[PDB]
């Protein structure tokens, strides 16, 4: 009943956050239609949209303008989507196929593949210094680029994914490195749903800061946990560390962790507290 | 005097940019040793790069100070320098080397060559934010930013080089085509030397605005009209084979003269710029 009121809340973010796309993407200038309609192809895969998901959510519960969370929210979307474009090159993860239809790269070629990836990035960027501005002090416009490209950049996502190519091969690989390779590959910029919401205000309590700095943290890490459980269940990841019940004890200590930082807010995170619920539950066999 | 004065103040800029960029890269986070390692092999050659000169040099001409010039060309150079390695790759242009030595994805592996890339074009922004903002009022900052993410993304450099890779491979192309395709692949970035400098000023005049704009224009385009010379001359569609040598000869000349009379309005303080115009011009000039 409440689950239901839940449930649409995301739904109606969901959909939001698609037709902002939309918009966006005719708004602007593409001298090259290859560009345009690889672009449209890519960032309309099937993607589950966590990222912008999080940041209305978390947005939400620190009452931001929804305007701005759209931004921020397609920003995000922007620089995860030219991530993945990039990943299924054949140089890297080499992949025919991305869900149902072929990858990028397959249903154009590998040229419009990584000029697609470079202009997104390039996009996310101009998203927000252009769309934040009216909205936002320029201070504060600076501040949550900052986040996104310190998250993207050769501190975290690049050097993560290089790390996850070169060292996951052999097995000298501690937990320890496995841990930080995730942490820099995705653990970052799944943060900075977070970080770059919390950029949006002035001063916000340190509890506030701190419960959602927590939340981040311990659902970038427990995604990837399940990732590795439901690969081997339905060379080394978490699943060669931990057996079935103590990869299992993982997840559910994480969720925990991450649902225990959201009492705060109370009522107000009924929402987000669903949408953890969830994807708790994508490992419920 | 005069004509080693100004020539090593050129030569003075490239080793003031490779000593910011080492110190630079030096103090990042890079976690990962591929990247690092690759990152300070696509950055440093030999000779120099005209981006980050003509960044300092218009940035003289409207006397903003040398620290915000240092971040500027090295946020420039970082952009070109990314491009220039995913333009490499086997999937676009497939050069085995840059340059004389081996390109990145030879010298170390195309996964490598992309994440470089794809970082470089991120640590540009990096870049153009944490360092400017001690420096500048936050709203410049935001301004100087927008000018290369406009000129780089799909509206400018990521069109221009798809659309050089799909459509120069006929040859229907119209001289009206073939002017568009370089203005959206090099034309913007050149012209975001002098555009970036000029957001540091609150009230520059309009005439100086204008004057450093022409020179923007005229300079991307005749490098460009100097490449198909070249490569065709002295040692598909292009300028060489729209125009013929004498024509082409006539467009460089052209295009390089007005680009010498954009700068009058400064007079003897742009003398700097107009004899690197001039070794820029002699390039050609050689071959005769």
């Amino acid at each position: 009943n409440s689950t239901q009121m839940n449930k649409q809340v995301i739904d109606k973010y969901t959909q939001r956050h698609e037709l902002y796309l939309e918009q966006l993407l005719n708004e602007i200038i593409i001298p090259a239609p290859q560009i345009r309609s690889a672009l449209h192809y890519a960032l309309f895969s099937g993607g589950k949209r966590i990222r912008p998901i999080l940041v209305y959510l978390a947005g939400d519960l620190i009452d931001v303008d929804q305007g701005v969370l759209d931004i921020i929210a397609a920003a995000l979307e922007l620089t995860h989507c030219y991530s993945l474009i990039h990943d299924d090159l054949p140089a890297m993860d080499n992949d025919d196929l991305r869900r149902g239809k072929p990858s990028c790269h397959k249903a154009f070629d590998e040229a419009t593949a990584i000029l697609v990836g470079d202009g997104m990035q390039a996009l996310a960027i101009e998203v927000l210094l252009m769309r934040l501005s009216p909205l936002l002090p320029a201070a504060q416009v600076v501040a949550i680029t900052q986040v996104l490209v310190n998250a993207s950049g050769i501190s975290g996502m690049v050097s993560g994914q290089s790390l996850d190519l070169s060292e996951l091969a052999k097995s000298s690989v501690t937990e320890e490195q496995l841990r930080e390779i995730h942490l820099l590959k995705t653990g970052k910029l799944i943060l900075a749903c977070f970080e770059m919401v919390l950029a949006a205000q002035h001063e916000v309590s340190e509890q506030i800061k701190s419960a959602l700095r927590t939340y981040g943290k311990h659902i970038g890490l427990v995604f990837q946990m399940q990732d590795d459980y439901l690969d081997l269940y339905a060379k080394t990841t978490f699943a060669t560390l931990f057996n079935k019940q103590q990869l299992e004890e993982e997840i559910a200590v994480h969720y925990q962790i991450a649902m225990d930082s959201l009492r705060l807010f109370g009522s107000k995170a009924a929402a987000l507290i669903e949408l953890t619920k969830q994807l708790q539950n994508r490992s419920n066999l």
